[PDB]
């Protein structure tokens, strides 16, 4: 399995997911379709499938155009608002991309039809990957546009959180530096936050993406994944994960980003 | 002048303003009209005038009923949505209650037609009074239902804030304890806030209202009157009074009130 990161717009990421065995490929959130076709031609792969994390235009807005550029595509998604949808899927729906297995995970909160895609190789030895859209970012999470704090706790701690620790996390946006500046405010004594922030500023300087991260890493530095940690609860002034999540998300929504 | 504080509903205040010379009186926000009639009869005065701060039902909901209990009343207000008006007034309109002088002050924000009434006795032998409805509370301010942060800054800092410092403040609700708990979160080092908080808890225990306060006192402990102070700006992460007002009011809107 190979994953190519394709920057789009100002700070979005699309992902070309290649099956090494058949050379069949999938594209996650193809908002700039000519870049998708250029990348598939560069790697000599056959695009067969579109995996759409949610209906927001910055993720699904290129679907109509892509199905006119390329024929025979199967467009997957969990919401009727998604453009050019052909296969409506739900929690635990499965499909194949060549030899790769894909499992759809419903993570409603940022939008009510959000789906994360868990991709693996049955019987293989390589680590799996999870395409998290605007549910889980590197050191952050999506704004709660169509959902509650309880729903984000379920998505992060029970659905994504119970996946293998070595799972590679490939999110919707390049928000890593600002997410870690907020994390550093929540937990001033956490060294993993500080070292990941120095690493992210170096990657931004050389023009390289900050994805993927891993689920084990998210549990060390992401305040929203750490709502069961006493430091985060004490910062929020709460004693359970749901009220803590609600408080930390409201605080980040109003936070002024420092310039360093 | 004599001001009789009359509790109404759950936490509203109505105010009987008596001219001791002529025995004539005005009533501010007469939501429970029979209580108003008994008080006037108890004090041996003739009700002549209604001063309405704004149209919300908890302030103006008794106006039409009151004019059916007592004939010949002059009912003042700055909004056509107020029931039973006889005299529509605006910024700097003047009138008399017996020998007392009344000046209307337009303070649009909580509602577009909100008016505060500044009452003074010719001479200077007693401190004046201002009836502020839901614009200025003891240690707080009204929600911005029909206005902006800039309008609340003008209402508090220029219109009300330029009145004599000894002016007594008679506001629409008994919100003082909760207002001071929020103020303590904004400025945890401010001694006037914690001292007023402890005093307000004692007044609540013995059943005495926390009104009137004075304009001088509000400048020491009200976070909305203190948007020009460096401590309040630092809490909000802002460097000017308008953006600070907007941030502090948004924060109070979703603030979880502590138990002590
Ligand atoms: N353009 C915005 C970007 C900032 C923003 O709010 N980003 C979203 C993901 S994108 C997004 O959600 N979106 O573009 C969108 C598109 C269509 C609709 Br309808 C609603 C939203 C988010 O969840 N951020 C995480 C955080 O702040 O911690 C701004 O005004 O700064
Ligand atoms: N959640 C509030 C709602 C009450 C409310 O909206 N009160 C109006 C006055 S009728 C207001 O402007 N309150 C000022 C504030 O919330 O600071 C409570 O019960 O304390
Ligand atoms: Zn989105
Ligand atoms: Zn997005
Ligand atoms: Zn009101
Ligand atoms: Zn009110």
């Amino acid at each position: 399995m190979k994953v190519e990161v394709l920057p789009a717009l100002t700070d979005n990421y699309m992902y070309l997911v290649i099956d090494d065995e058949t050379k069949e490929a999938a594209i996650v959130d193809p908002v700039q379709p000519q870049k998708v076709v250029d990348a598939a031609r560069k790697h000599g792969v056959k695009l067969t499938t579109v995996l759409t994390t949610h209906h927001h235009w910055d993720h699904a807005g290129g679907n109509e155009k892509l199905v006119k550029l390329e024929s025979g595509l199967k467009v997957y998604g969990g919401d009727d608002r998604i453009g050019a949808l052909t296969h409506k899927i739900t929690h635990l729906s499965t499909l194949q991309v060549g030899s790769l297995n894909v499992k759809c995970l419903a993570t409603p909160c940022h939008t009510s039809g959000h789906i994360c895609y868990f991709v693996s190789k049955p019987g293989g030895s390589e680590p799996p990957a999870v395409f998290t859209g605007d549910t889980l970012f590197v050191a952050g999470c999506g704004k709660f546009y169509e959902g509650t704090a309880d729903e984000m706790c379920k998505a992060l701690l029970e659905v994504l959180g119970r996946l293998p620790p070595d799972t590679r996390v490939y999110c919707g946006h390049e928000y890593t530096i600002n997410n870690l500046k907020f994390a550093r405010h929540v937990e001033p004594g956490n060294a993993a936050i500080r070292e990941k922030l120095a690493w992210a500023k170096e990657k931004y300087s050389i023009g390289e993406p900050t994805v993927p991260s891993t689920l084990a890493e998210e549990f060390t530095y992401n305040p929203f994944m750490r709502v069961r940690e006493k430091t985060v609860q004490q910062h929020a002034g709460e004693t359970d994960p749901v009220t803590t999540m609600r408080a930390v998300r409201r605080e980040k929504d109003q936070f002024k980003m420092p310039r360093d």
